[PDB]
């Protein structure tokens, strides 16, 4: 089996695909970089999501990273790379563990789209170092 038509989309459109899927779920914790425009060659589509430890929410918080990324030109097809800056709590210190782990789970999620699980794992880690705080909300 496995005969069908002409499948031919693009990596851009995989990509852009998840990209419109961020702007619902997070809204502005996302934001795309993108020096893209209509008529232009493609780049990469680097974008920013801020992420947190989980409990908190919106609020006080303690360790936080925001997420860089700006895919190869063949993602999911290969693995992204990842970039953790304007860390707080973390001193660039666990951040260099995160973003270690995060480049060997983005291997094991190659294949179709990583960047939601990426995310989901971040705000694990965070959670994770963090130590203290009361709840509310």
């Amino acid at each position: 089996g496995s005969s069908g038509s002409s499948g031919m989309e693009s990596y851009s459109q995989r990509q852009d695909h998840e990209l419109q899927a961020l702007e619902a779920i997070y809204g502005s914790d996302f934001q795309d970089l993108r020096p893209d425009a209509r008529g232009r060659v493609r780049e990469p589509p680097e974008i920013n999501l801020v992420l947190y430890p989980q409990g908190l929410a919106g609020e006080e918080v303690y360790v936080q990273v925001e997420l860089r990324v700006k895919c190869p030109p063949t993602y999911p097809d290969v693995v992204p790379e990842i970039d953790l800056k304007n860390a707080k709590g973390l001193s660039n210190e666990s951040v260099n563990l995160l973003k270690s782990h995060l480049e060997e789970l983005a291997k094991k999620q190659c294949g179709e789209v990583m960047i939601f699980e990426l995310a989901h794992h971040v705000q694990s880690f965070l959670s994770e170092h963090n130590k203290s705080g009361p709840s509310s909300g």
